[PDB]
């Protein structure tokens, strides 16, 4: 039944768009993004709406890895897609927006390292990319619910094609995998061997897009960026608190007693992770340049905080 306001129509297209002040409209914002990416008949409205509300319900009340984070990541993907639409197939356009909304499904607010170290049942189930494999499992589980399968109308080979796009995209949100991925992609771009017709290459490009979307809070306007950083640190500190209880000293980043080091930690995160990510992405997809520009702007803001 929901209809989005006229001011948003043009603003939703921009990379720096902040979903933050529209909580009641987030399910409706996602529906709009889907119709603009693959048409009004791309998914049966009833199916799609059941799927979204179920996905929403399966995001816990954690400070950062919550419903808001899912819609934020999906919106960034929507902007990338819209600015490079002809470069992606209808099946990719569909799969990626769904993968972004589901990428942190049922996150408990603990890193893969925590679950591995403390031998959590989830780490026993999934050896590497612990949470990520759980997020893809949670996505399949939601699709398997009565009248949720938005992909039922696709052909047999086209169905396993989306589920494989989704699987690969969600796994690539494992930051530990990003570093190698970005390195292989930088090699291909420089040597001039990068070929989007090659499937293994497309998988890597998609992988980087997933990282770029996952970290997009660094591409918003400084007041939004700063407020998201508080949410991520509230989540890191809670994890550190748990480690302390179990007689383990957490790394500075997860220690609330080491709050003064946050600007220095951010500067390191932007120099080692965020800037290289958007630099490589801009080389492959030149219309994604505003993401790099906004990231550089926030990097200067963190330097100013240190100074
Ligand atoms: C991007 C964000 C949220 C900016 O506030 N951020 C930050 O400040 N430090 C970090 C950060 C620091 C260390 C490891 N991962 C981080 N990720 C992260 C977490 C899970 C999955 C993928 C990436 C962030 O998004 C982030
Ligand atoms: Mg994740
Ligand atoms: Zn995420």
């Amino acid at each position: 039944q929901f209809t989005l306001p006229v001011r948003l129509c043009k603003e939703i297209e921009l990379f720096h768009f902040d979903i933050g002040p529209f909580e009641n409209m987030w399910p409706g914002i996602f529906v709009y993004m889907v119709h603009r990416s693959c048409g009004t008949s791309c998914f049966e409205l009833e199916k799609l709406c059941r799927f979204i509300m179920s996905v929403k319900k399966n995001y816990r009340r954690v400070p950062y890895h919550n419903w808001k984070h899912a819609v934020t990541v999906a919106h960034c993907m929507y902007a990338i897609l819209q600015n490079n639409h002809t470069l992606f197939t209808d099946l990719e356009r569909k799969g990626l927006l769904i993968a972004c909304l589901c990428h942190d499904l049922d996150h408990r607010g603990f890193s893969n390292s925590y679950l591995q170290k403390f031998d959590h049942p989830l780490a026993a189930l999934y050896s590497t990319s612990t949470m990520e494999q759980h997020h893809f499992s949670q996505t399949v589980s939601i699709l398997q619910l009565e009248g949720h399968n938005i992909f039922s109308t696709l052909s047999s080979s086209e169905y396993e094609q989306v589920l494989e796009i989704i699987r690969k995209a969600i796994i690539a949100t494992d930051l530990a995998l990003y570093f190698g991925n970005r390195k292989q992609l930088e090699e291909m771009y420089q040597t001039g061997s990068l070929n989007l017709n090659n499937q293994s290459h497309r998988d890597r490009v998609i992988g980087l897009m997933m990282t770029a979307c996952d970290l997009c809070s660094v591409t918003k306007l400084w007041p939004v960026t700063k407020l998201t950083a508080n949410d991520i640190y509230a989540e890191f500190w809670a994890e550190g608190d748990e480690m302390k209880k179990l007689g383990i000293q957490p790394i500075p980043m997860m220690d609330r007693d080491k709050k003064d080091e946050v600007p220095q930690g951010q500067l390191g995160f932007y120099n080692a992770v965020a800037i290289p990510c958007y630099t490589t992405l801009t080389q492959i997809l030149p219309p994604t340049e505003p993401l790099l520009k906004a990231c550089r702007d926030n990097l200067s803001q963190w330097e100013k905080v240190i100074r």
